[PDB]
C-alpha cells in the first residue's frame, strides 16, 4: 500500500456512501454477512484527531473508533487493526483500505450519486493490490445495507 | 461480442472456473447464489449441442444447450436462464462465456488446468469492459482444486 493520502481529518467530517469495495480474500466480502461487507454512513473526527466511523452491517449500526497514529493517513482500529486513507478531495470521494498486521478497500462518496471519477481513482489504486473480489453499488442500494 | 468461427468440438473436456462476474451482486455474492456455479466439464454432442457439467453449494448441476444459427451461441433448455455465449477460446488453455436471461448476465473465465493464468484474466477483464458488471471474483489454485 504505497499511495497514502497531508490528510486533514477534520475536512472528511459528514455522511458518506460506500460506492465500491474490494478485498484480497473472497471470504471477506462475498456473503451479505461477510466480515468486511460494511457500508460507511458517517465519519466523525474528534477534537483529539481520532476518527469515529458509523457504518451498517447485515441491518445493525456499528460505531468504530479509529485512533490517530504518528502517520496522518493511518488510524489504529480496535477490531483488522489499520485504516489507511489512500486519497480524498474532501468534497466528493475518499478511498481507504483496512488491513491486519486481510486487505479490504472502499470507495466513498459524499452523495448517493453514481460517480465514475471516484470509481476511476478507486480502480487505479487497486491495480498495485492483490484483489480477488470487487463490488460496486447503484444509487438505489446507496440509499437502502 | 461472440467468438467468430468457434469449433465447439475442440472445447470438449474438463475446465476450471478461474473468474466470474455478474450484472447483479445478488447473482454471485452468496456461496448459494444462483450463478455461483463452478464449471467441471463441457460435453459437445456430435450434433453440435452442448452439455455443461457444474458444481453449486457440493451438488452436481447440468446445463443442456442447443445449437443456434450462430456457432458461439447456444439456447439453454431451461425456462429463465436462456443463452450461453462463448466470447473467446484458444481451445487448449482458456474459454470465456456468458449466461444471460431475456436481462441478468454472468460471465466466467475457464482454464483447462487448475492454475491461474494472466492471459485468461486479461482477456476476461477486456471482454467485461463493454458489459454492465457490478461484481467480479477471481480464484487461487487452492480454491481451483
Amino acid at each position: 500500500v504505497t499511495q497514502t493520502m497531508g490528510l486533514d481529518i477534520q475536512k472528511v467530517a459528514g455522511t458518506w456512501y460506500s460506492l465500491a469495495m474490494a478485498a484480497s480474500d473472497i471470504s471477506l466480502l462475498d456473503a451479505q454477512s461477510a466480515p468486511l461487507r460494511v457500508y460507511v454512513e458517517e465519519l466523525k473526527p474528534t477534537p483529539e484527531g481520532d476518527l469515529e466511523i458509523l457504518l451498517q452491517k447485515w441491518c445493525a449500526q456499528k460505531k468504530i473508533i479509529a485512533e490517530k497514529t504518528k502517520i496522518p493517513a493511518v488510524f489504529k482500529i480496535d477490531a483488522e487493526n489499520k485504516v489507511l486513507v489512500l486519497d480524498t478531495d474532501y468534497k466528493k470521494y475518499l478511498l481507504f483500505c483496512l488491513e491486519n498486521s486481510s486487505l479490504a478497500c472502499q470507495c466513498l462518496v459524499r452523495t448517493p450519486e453514481v460517480d465514475d471519477e471516484a470509481l476511476e481513482k478507486f480502480d487505479k489504486a487497486l491495480k498495485a493490490l492483490p484483489m480477488h473480489i470487487r463490488l460496486s453499488f447503484n444509487p438505489t442500494q446507496l440509499e437502502e445495507c
